[PDB]
């Protein structure tokens, strides 16, 4: 009823949005994992008449879901993804995507470590991106590279018109007490990669996490510490 969806709310297979700013929304679903269950977070922003879709929903029914939901909800067609990472909550569900017409988009970097892990695969390759403090820019969105975090291949997605700044995985909730599931991610990096994203972006006015919930700035700060205190 208007407070940032949670798992409590969200059961699995159910997507909710939630309105963010003008012309844009995250999309909230969750998963398990490994015998748990997770919220994620991804990214609706208005392309004209279109939208711009960032990451999946975490797996195949989870983002038919979702673009049920969007239909609801919204009522614009979905034309293109971009996935920020080669992880199953951001690249599961490029398969029913890519069945429904959306055209989708990921680093090279993020397509062959998909390839090579066994993940879906997004059909086109977003070039431009591959040094740390590169941009490019896809509709109405910059895709930033701040370099290795949470994983080595990890993007940034920057709405310039509402100073929108989703993190992604790279970056955490205000209330995590650990770094979330670091099998891929070079926690002595991280920490210059965030310093980067904050260099980059000092006029964001709303930080979203990969999972979790939205706050301000601080969240780039409170993702350092976290990181910072897990290596240690
Ligand atoms: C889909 C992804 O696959 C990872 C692979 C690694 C090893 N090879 C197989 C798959 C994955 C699976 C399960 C959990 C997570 C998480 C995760 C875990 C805990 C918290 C709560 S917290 C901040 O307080 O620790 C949180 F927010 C997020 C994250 C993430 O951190 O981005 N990614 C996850
Ligand atoms: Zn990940
Ligand atoms: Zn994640």
């Amino acid at each position: 009823s208007g407070e940032y969806p949670t798992v409590n709310e969200i059961p699995v297979g159910e997507v909710r949005l939630y309105q963010i700013a003008d012309g844009v929304w995250s999309h909230i679903a969750t998963q398990s994992f490994d015998g748990a269950v997770y919220p994620s977070n991804g990214l609706i922003v208005r392309d004209g008449d279109e939208l711009l879709l960032i990451d999946t929903a975490w797996g195949a029914k989870n983002t038919a879901a979702l673009l049920a939901e969007i239909e609801k909800q919204i009522g614009l067609p979905v034309t293109r993804a971009v996935s920020t990472h080669f992880h199953d909550d951001r690249v599961g569900g490029v398969d029913v995507l890519r069945a429904a017409g959306v055209a989708t988009y990921a680093s090279p970097s993020t397509r062959r470590l998909a390839e090579a892990e066994g993940n879906e695969i997004p059909t086109h390759s977003l070039e431009g991106l591959s040094s740390s403090g590169d941009a490019v820019r896809f509709g109405p969105v910059e895709l930033f590279y701040p370099g290795a975090a949470h994983s080595t291949d990890n993007l940034v997605v920057y709405v310039p018109s509402a100073n929108v700044l989703y993190g992604g995985c790279a970056v955490h909730e205000l209330s995590s007490t650990s770094a979330g599931n670091v099998a891929d991610a070079d926690l002595a990096e991280w920490p210059t990669s965030v310093e980067r994203i904050q260099k980059h972006y000092p006029e964001a006015e709303v930080v979203i996490p990969g999972h979790g919930l939205p706050g301000g700035l601080d969240l780039l700060q409170h993702t350092a510490n976290v990181v910072k205190a897990h290596k240690n």
